């Protein structure tokens, strides 16, 4: 199909999509930048899917937590999700496509402002929210990789496939796992979709970089950088461990386990046959900025080595003494 520009794409009903993705751009992400918005959609994504279990109910990739969002945003490991929610609300209301799209178009086209990005599959159809999440679904940084696990796998992923997930954590701050250091990242490049995210959570913890003793967090590496206790268990856990390492200076099995995944979580309650491939209209992201590396001032000696079957690869550490994460903006 052609849409009114001539710029093909598969299916006449995506040609709606390009007014929203402008708009989007520039209105939401700040012409077309990686972002807090863009942080805080890809979170969305997840916040809003994640409602989904065959035991316990939950619509999934529904839009409910925009629709019911006086409910499901005072879940407690909904916390801090309200500022993205109250700012996509007005997009959605403009433009004609339901909520549980526009969250998870938002989450692609973010993604795809990212250097190092990966265009995530995008369908068009969802139906309009039935009803609220039930609470309890989302995990939490402080809940044991065994219950994490199980309510991810619930919703329907492997144990690989949430290694797989938490790539988003290479472009990741948090707020309130320690509100004294708020806008604290997750990997040393949180503009940058990179393998960062899992060599860094690999090294030995040694430091907070606020303070001590906060639920779901763990000891960072870093000043200037947070990890959470879920990561830090994960990136050591047998049952991911392996995966975990594998991924790092692997960009391109990074972006396609990704691209993959977010799209199943995407389509989370949902039937890909009763809707439309609209993945066309995401944008080709930039190229990867920089190389993998160990952080200045570290070693090999200074990774914790959790995959039994093959070594951490030998990457080399920045030039230079150990220095700090600056905060993200
Ligand atoms: C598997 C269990 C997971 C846990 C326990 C977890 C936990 C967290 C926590 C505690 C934060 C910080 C929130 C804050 O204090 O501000 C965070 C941020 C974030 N999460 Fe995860 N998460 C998980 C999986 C995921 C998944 C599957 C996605 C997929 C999109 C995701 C995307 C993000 C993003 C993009 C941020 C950064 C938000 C920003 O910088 O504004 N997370 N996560
Ligand atoms: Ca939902
Ligand atoms: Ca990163």
């Amino acid at each position: 199909a052609t849409c009114d520009d001539g710029r093909t794409t598969a299916n006449a009903a995506c040609c709606i999509l390009f007014p929203i993705l402008d708009d989007i751009q520039e209105n939401l992400f700040d012409g077309a930048q990686c972002g807090e918005k863009v942080r805080e959609s890809l979170r969305l994504t997840f916040h809003d899917a994640i409602g989904f279990s065959p035991t316990l109910g939950g619509g999934g990739a529904d839009g409910s937590i925009i629709a019911f969002d006086t409910i499901e945003t005072n879940f407690p490991a909904n916390a801090g999700i309200d500022e993205i929610v109250s700012a996509q609300k007005p997009f959605v209301a403009k433009h004609n496509i339901s909520a549980g799209d526009f969250i998870q178009f938002a989450g692609a086209v973010g993604v795809s402002n990212c250097p190092g990005g990966v265009r995530i599959p995008f369908f068009l159809g969802r139906p309009d929210a039935v009803a609220a999440s039930p609470d309890h679904l989302v995990p939490e940084p402080f809940d044991s990789v065994d219950s994490i696990l199980a309510r991810m796998g619930d919703a329907g992923f492997s144990p690989v496939e949430v290694v797989w997930l938490l790539a988003s954590h290479s472009i990741a701050a948090a707020d309130k796992v320690d509100p004294s250091i708020p806008g604290t990242p997750f990997d040393s490049t949180p503009g940058v979709f990179d393998s960062q995210f899992f060599i860094e959570t690999q090294l030995k913890g040694r430091l907070f970089p606020g303070t001590a003793d906060n639920k779901g967090e763990a000891q960072s590496p870093l000043q200037g950088e947070i990890r959470l206790q879920s990561d830090h268990l994960l990136a050591r856990d047998p049952q991911t461990a392996c995966e975990w390492q594998s991924m790092v200076n692997n960009q391109p099995k990074i972006q396609n386990r990704f691209a993959a995944t977010m799209s199943k979580m995407a389509l989370l309650g949902q039937d890909k046959t009763k809707l439309i491939d609209c993945s066309d209209v995401i944008p080709t992201p930039p190229a990867l900025v920089g190389a993998a590396h160990l952080p200045a001032g570290f070693s090999l000696s200074d990774v914790e080595q959790a995959c039994a079957a093959t070594p951490f690869p030998a990457l080399t550490a920045d030039p230079g003494p150990v220095t700090s994460v600056p905060p993200v903006p």
